[PDB]
This record gives structure tokens, sequence and C-alpha cells, in this order.
């Protein structure tokens, strides 16, 4: 029995809840692939310079 | 006689009735399939703000 609680607690300390961690890694798909177009949008700047010369 | 009899008692006082359990344990099951499919289609929310950009 107490081999047995010992296990069980040891579990309750270190052990993850995966529940959150889906949805925390499809919002952060999401959000990369989002950043990457923001990023692709932001460097497009300075690229308006050459129409006025 | 008596004996029995508090045996008896002792079983009316803490017994519990399967029946019961059986049908909430199959309610459960379901509830908890439905819940996971539930959680599923909540996460799947804000990846259509890609499709804007």
């Amino acid at each position: 029995k107490l081999q047995d609680s010992l296990d069980a607690g040891v579990g309750n300390l270190v052990d993850a809840d995966l529940a959150k961690e889906s949805a925390k890694l499809q919002s952060l798909q999401t959000k990369q692939q989002l950043g990457v177009q923001a990023l692709s949008i932001a460097n497009q700047s300075s690229s308006s310079i050459l129409s006025l010369f």
C-alpha cells in the first residue's frame, strides 16, 4: 500500500496536464504562422522608395 | 443471532448499490468522450485569423 501511495504522490508532483498543452499548442501554431506573415509584411517596407526616384 | 444482525446492520450502513453506479458510469464515459470532442472543437478557435492576412 505504501509503495503505491509513494508512486502516486511522485506522479502528482511532476505530471503534466496534456489537455492544456493541446490548446496551447494549437494557439501557438496559429500564432507562429501569423507572426511569419506579419514579419513578411514588415519586411517589404522601404520597397516603395524606388518609385520616388 | 445477534452477531448476524450486527453484520447485516453494518452492511446496511455502508454498502453501495452497484446498479446505480453502472448507469452513472455509462453516462460518464459518454459524457467524457463528448467533453473531449467539445474541447477539441473549442481549441480550433482563432485558427481562422490567418486567412484574414
